[PDB]
């Protein structure tokens, strides 16, 4: 209230024009103190200083009739700038003016180091923000991420895959800002994915947005344009000089009647005569040796091959029946009662 008590906090006013500026490091507003005593006379020749919670101020200067002005320049942080005033270093308790520092309009670019990887790997996703229609980077822009689409490899929507992770948490928990170069880089993973392409939308606090797709392959689907899901199943496996081919999708062998739906894919299935007409069928001991390399159903959980149904072998058990192998456990058997060789529609891993 001044040393002499003549400065009036009710007759004095502090105002700003405009009261909205963008957090772009360049928008400006004029702060005007009208300094008045208890009789509403102007108080001239005073040493006036302003403070602001956001942005920066230049030096205060005095104009006619006890008006004191300074220019505020926005910073790059959004919020409400609260303005205060002091005279000779003592606070003048006039009502604080405020300025809304609103988000800066930006254009977003979204880059991924590779758009398609395997479950267990991480995709590096970078958002670059520039002030709208310019090449000037926008630092300290608040960013969020949203999953806006999830499809399999045949454009079908998927609602049963896991939540994509950003920085090892659900995408909707992420908060962060662009850095001094206008960039925000995050690590994307899909540990609970089932083989889907996820569209992630980056949104700046201004409401400006941009999309990018990330795909995480599931081991239990083949990397084929005809597969239902996005996958990286082993094409072949080798055990002690014997090479084994993954089973065929039904879509890869349209001429066979047997089918099996397993791990979200439809597989071709064969009786004994169909198998041997198609390729060399490995012996039962060869298949068991492959099991021993990937035991305890790791034929499925490491290499991705479907193991609920047995695999045919070329080893004769009894007249008219050949052993088949459970590639989840390494067990092997035959079936005379059900005539397995003729009526059984089983998996075939070809020997290459």
């Amino acid at each position: 209230g001044g040393g002499r008590g003549n400065l009036s906090t009710t007759n004095s006013t502090l105002v700003a024009a405009p009261v909205n500026i963008e957090a772009n490091g360049s928008d400006t507003s004029v702060v005007t103190l009208t300094l008045r005593d208890s009789n509403n006379n102007p108080v001239t020749g005073q040493t006036v200083a302003f403070t602001s919670t956001l942005g920066t101020l230049d030096n205060v200067t005095e104009q006619a009739s006890g008006l004191y002005t300074a220019t505020l320049t926005a910073g790059t942080l959004t919020g409400t700038a609260s303005l205060s005033v002091n005279v000779d270093g003592n606070n003048l308790g006039t009502t604080p003016a405020t300025i809304n520092v609103i988000p800066a309009p930006v254009d977003l670019t979204v880059l991924t180091d590779n758009a398609r990887k395997n479950i267990g790997q991480a995709i590096s996703l970078t958002v670059i923000a520039k002030y709208k229609s310019t090449d000037v980077v926008a630092p300290n822009v608040k960013m969020t991420f949203e999953q806006v689409a999830v499809v399999n490899r045949q454009n079908s929507p998927v609602s049963s895959s896991g939540v994509v992770q950003i920085a090892d948490a659900n995408y909707d928990a992420f908060t962060g800002m662009t850095d001094a170069n206008g960039q925000l880089t995050v690590s994307v993973t899909d540990p609970n994915g089932i083989g889907v392409q996820t569209t992630l939308r980056a949104a700046a606090e201004s409401g400006d947005m941009e999309n990018t797709n990330v795909t995480f392959n599931v081991i239990t689907s083949p990397d084929s344009a005809q597969a239902s899901m996005w996958g990286n199943m082993a094409e072949t496996l080798t055990a002690s000089g014997v090479t084994f081919k993954r089973p065929y999708l039904a879509a890869e062998k349209p001429g066979t009647i047997g089918t099996n739906v397993e791990n979200n894919e439809t597989w071709a299935m064969f009786n004994q005569s169909q198998a041997v007409a198609m390729c060399t069928v490995p012996s039962s001991s060869q298949l068991v040796s492959l099991y021993n390399l990937y035991p305890l159903n790791q034929i499925q959980t490491v290499a991705g091959w479907p193991t609920m149904q047995v695999y045919r072998s070329s080893t004769s058990a009894v007249i008219g029946q050949h052993f088949y192998v459970y590639m989840n456990t390494g067990n092997y058997a035959y079936n005379s009662i059900g005539n397995g060789d003729v009526d059984g529609n089983y998996n075939v891993s070809c020997s290459l």
